Order: C-alpha cells, then sequence, then structure tokens
C-alpha cells in the first residue's frame, strides 16, 4: 500500500458531503490494507493528523521556504520529529526532499496539508469508528470501547482487523495511553440527586479547573489535558509533586487542576490553561500561577484495571494510594444518605468559590467517554456550552480587518460536518477580536463576501439566556443571546458539545420551569 491509494481516498471523500458515502469510502480503504502498512499508520492520515493528540512527538514547519509509499512517509515523519538533537533546527528540507523527488504535484498538496495540519478532510472520529467496524466487520460497540480505553486509533484498528470481537473486548488499559473521561449529566438540586442515586450518594466539590489525567510509571509521569494534549513539559512542578505523593509505581489517576490564589482559593480555569500554553518561561509562570490538583478517581493501580470497580471502592483505594500534601489532595467528599449536610456541603463549596457539587453513584463502575446519570453536576447556574466556531463574519470599515461575529456549530451523529447551532457577537473585547481574527484567519474553508465558513478546529465556551427550538438553524436549535465566556483550548473538535447535548440541557431547562 502506497500514498496514491490514500490520495484516491482523499479525492473520493473530497467530492461528497454525505455521511455513509464517506463511511463507505474510508471503510473501503481500510479494507484495502494488509498490515506492514499496519494502520498504526493510516487512520491518523485519514483524519489528516500525523500522530495521536497525546503523542508528545511534534514536527511542523518556513513551509513557504521548504517549498522550493505510505510507510515511507510515516517513516519520514518519525525520522524528522523524533530526531532529538542539535544538528537540525530548520533543516528538514533534505528530510522533506528524501521522499519528494518522486512525489507527484497531485500528492504534494496533501503532504503539506498533513504537515501544517492544513488537511481539511471531513472525517470525524465517530465516522472512522463506523468505518473500522464496517471494514473489518466488528461490533462498533467494541471499536467504541477499545478506543475509549486507549485513544489509539491504530491500535484499535490492528486489533480489529486481526483479533476481532474477541480481542477488542479483551483490550485493556495501558499507561501512557489516555482513557476517555467518564462524564456527568446535570441535576436540579441536591435532594434530587439523592433521589436518582436511590437514597444515598457520594458528593464532591466540583472544582473550577482543567480535568487532567495522570499516568505514573516508575520515575516517568505523563499528564494529559481534557483535549488529550500532553501537558507534562509545561507543568514540571506538578510533575515532581505528583511523583512523591503517589504511592504506587504503576498508577493512572484523574483529577482537576485548579490555579489557586495563595489564599488557597481557585482562580478561573482560564489561568490553568495559560499554564498549559507555556507562553512565558516556566520559571516566571510557576510563581505567577500556582496550581493545586484534586484527584477524584483511580483508573489503574499496580497492573489492576479499576473501570469495573464501583465508585465506593475506587475512592477508598484512591485515598489509600495518595498521601496528600497541600499541593496534591484527594478531592473533598461526603457520603451521606440525607440532603441536609449535603446542601451544607453544597453551600460550603459555593462560598469556597468554585462551581458546585458532583454527585457520584456509589455502585457506579467507570464508563469512559460516557455522560450519564452515574455522575451528576449541581450548579447555581445553567451549564454553559463549549462549541466549535463553525464560521464567522467580518466587520465593516476600519473593522474590515476584524472578524466580529462567530458562527457556532455543534456535532450531529447523523451528519458529521457540524451543524450550526447559532452565532455570537456579544461578550468579546477588542483584543479578544484581534485574537480570534488572526487565529481563525488560516481556518477559513469558504469566503462569501464579508461572511466566512471556518474549518472547525476552535472550541469556545459561551453562555446563553435560553435554549429554544429554532429551525432557523439546521439543528432546529438556537441560543437566546449567546455571549463569549472563554475559548477552551483544553477542548478540541471531538470534545465539543453535541446536538443531543443541547437537547438534554433544554430538557433540564423546562424541568427548571416545571420544577421551580
Ligand atoms: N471533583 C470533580 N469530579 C468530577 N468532575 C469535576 C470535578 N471537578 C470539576 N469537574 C469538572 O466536571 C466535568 C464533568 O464532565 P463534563 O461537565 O461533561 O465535562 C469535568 O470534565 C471537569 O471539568
Amino acid at each position: 500500500s502506497l500514498y496514491k491509494e490514500l490520495v484516491e481516498l482523499y479525492k473520493r471523500l473530497e467530492k461528497t458531503t454525505l455521511k455513509t458515502l464517506k463511511t463507505k469510502f474510508v471503510s473501503d480503504f481500510l479494507k484495502s490494507v494488509e498490515k506492514p502498512e499496519l494502520l498504526e499508520v493510516i487512520p491518523y492520515l485519514i483524519l489528516g493528523k500525523v500522530f495521536p493528540d497525546w503523542d508528545e512527538r511534534e514536527l511542523g514547519i518556513l513551509l513557504i521556504k521548504a517549498v522550493s509509499t505510505i510507510e515511507r512517509v510515516y517513516n519520514t515523519l518519525v525520522k524528522i520529529a523524533e530526531a532529538s538533537g542539535a544538528g537540525s533546527q530548520d533543516r528538514k528540507l533534505k528530510y522533506l526532499a528524501n521522499l519528494f523527488m518522486d512525489a507527484s504535484p497531485d500528492e504534494g498538496k496533501y503532504l503539506a496539508r498533513t504537515v501544517l495540519g492544513i488537511m481539511r478532510t471531513g472525517v470525524a472520529e465517530g465516522l472512522l469508528r463506523d468505518a473500522l467496524a464496517d471494514a473489518f466487520k466488528v461490533r462498533v460497540e467494541l471499536v467504541e470501547r477499545a478506543y475509549m480505553l486507549t485513544s489509539d486509533f491504530g491500535f484499535v484498528a490492528k486489533v480489529a482487523k486481526l483479533e476481532g470481537d474477541e480481542g477488542l473486548a479483551k483490550v485493556k488499559i495501558q499507561v501512557g495511553k489516555p482513557i476517555k473521561p467518564m462524564l456527568a449529566q446535570m441535576a436540579a438540586n441536591v435532594r434530587e440527586a439523592l433521589v436518582e442515586m436511590g437514597g444515598e450518594a457520594e458528593f464532591e466539590i466540583k472544582y473550577d479547573g482543567a480535568r487532567v489525567q495522570v499516568h505514573k510509571n516508575g520515575n516517568k509521569v505523563l499528564i494529559y489535558s481534557r483535549r488529550l494534549e500532553n501537558v507534562t513539559k509545561s507543568i514540571p512542578e506538578v510533575v515532581e509533586r505528583v511523583k512523591e505523593a503517589l504511592k504506587p509505581e504503576k498508577v493512572i489517576v484523574e483529577g482537576e487542576l485548579v490555579a489557586v490564589e495563595e489564599t488557597g482559593r481557585p482562580r478561573p480555569f482560564q489561568y490553568v490553561l495559560r499554564r498549559f500554553r507555556r507562553k512565558y518561561n516556566i520559571e516566571e509562570m510557576i510563581e505567577k500561577i500556582p496550581l493545586e490538583l484534586n484527584l477524584f478517581d483511580i483508573l489503574y493501580v499496580d497492573g489492576q484495571n479499576m473501570i469495573d470497580t464501583p465508585f465506593m471502592e475506587r475512592r477508598k483505594v484512591l485515598e489509600s494510594v495518595v498521601n496528600s500534601n497541600e499541593w496534591i489532595k484527594s478531592a473533598e467528599n461526603l457520603i451521606t444518605k440525607s440532603p441536609e449536610e449535603a446542601e451544607a456541603f453544597y453551600h460550603k463549596a459555593l462560598d469556597l468559590g468554585h462551581e458546585g457539587l458532583m454527585a457520584k453513584r456509589l455502585d457506579s463502575t467507570y464508563e469512559p467517554g460516557n455522560r450519564g446519570k452515574k455522575w451528576l453536576k449541581i450548579k447555581p447556574t445553567m451549564e454553559n456550552l463549549d462549541l466549535v466556531v463553525l464560521g464567522a463574519e467580518w466587520g465593516e470599515g476600519r473593522r474590515s480587518g476584524v472578524l466580529s461575529s462567530f458562527l457556532l456549530g455543534a456535532y450531529d451523529p447523523v451528519k458529521g460536518d457540524f451543524v450550526p447551532v447559532g452565532k455570537v457577537g456579544s461578550g468579546f473585547t477588542d483584543e479578544d477580536l484581534v485574537e480570534f481574527t488572526k487565529m481563525l484567519k488560516p481556518l477559513i474553508k469558504k469566503e462569501h463576501g464579508k461572511e466566512v465558513e471556518l474549518e472547525p478546529k476552535v472550541v469556545i465556551e459561551v453562555a446563553y439566556q435560553e435554549i429554544q427550538k429554532s429551525p432557523k438553524y439546521e439543528s432546529g436549535f438556537a441560543l437566546r443571546f449567546p455571549r463569549y465566556i472563554a475559548l477552551r483550548e483544553d477542548k478540541g473538535p471531538e470534545d465539543a458539545d453535541t446536538v443531543q447535548r443541547l437537547a438534554e440541557l433544554y430538557q433540564f431547562q423546562e424541568r427548571l420551569k416545571g420544577g421551580r
């Protein structure tokens, strides 16, 4: 298998907007591969990615300057990036020349697109899940599960094509390979949560921060953000910290990383994300923004997989496994059968100033990548939305050098390409708009007058007065007065709220009419 076949797939997919046609084309291409080509390989090329989001390997490039088989090209990619040492900085022109001499002007567009991540190919991860489970005739539930436990497409692809149902089912946790976050639905009040949970429950402060995941093996700690970027290199001090306070040698834990004031109180999560960016030099930053990490779960310890263990037990273990500093702590909990002290905790947590409560079903096992009623948020406010900036619209006059308005998409399982759920102009300052304009400019996949269709890689969090059903957008959904809250860089396109999400928040809302 070579790059011409994959190019032919890129073209086949170029022509259509239509879901199962794309599914069928990809799936066909995957069916077309025997695996020295292994498909460690391909799936990320199909996605247009190079390496998994969690890889810690980065090579990108002065692409206008460098401008004068498949296994060959993955090889090229590992051998450019990994390649850790001093003799090459720019370089890579000869590295990129090594393959390029026999490469067609046909393919070059896709090579460079892959390079700068300038590939716009419309394949969603769910569409690829469908594509794998088709091509290799496996239950998609399984490609689902194994993806949720690993977040390695290549891995689930090989296991699928070789071992099938079988092996996929048997697939388990691997350190340094991120497990997808189990997620919460919403609750009205405490007493309610207490009802759904069947009379008793865990309660936790819901902290305002970045959900992170920590993988400890020996003296090597890996820490991941919600968008599964490897944030280790950026937060060295929470590296050293998490080494010492974690008792086991092979662990995987989950927690909330909160920027705090020295008061011991949380700053807005926007700062913690500043810390991930590593804009300045970490010497300065580590003092300018201190961070505490409050662990709420244990996915793995000591060659043991905790997924299938109830909450109650996982919690006891978690407490057992960590001996806490002021810099690392097991997230504050209360297990009670009565709502009084519950809402006492709710208030204590509010006046502590983060978000709300979490309410954990005690007997709940862990379901990676699943919002459910096993976990439940309790907040003063209505949940905000993280959605992709789908399109935008410029300003006029002096503001013609500015994108003022932002077309916002959500994701639809029977579509793919991201249905629009609204447009948002309120909440931004000037520098906010210079930012968004400069940053979004590269991502424009269509230009109509002063309005623009964006290649949807950017997730912002916006609040809204009301959710209503409007088929003035495809979704039959719209937002009453959206406003910028922040851009969540710790979420990418596959992390953004779906349409069914909107549905559920709506349902909660009419229940907060009815229940009020
Ligand atoms: N102690 C906690 N336990 C669980 N989730 C938390 C906690 N503190 C903050 N959170 C947030 O709650 C979210 C629950 O999932 P969701 O709101 O669907 O993203 C997490 O992703 C975190 O951002």
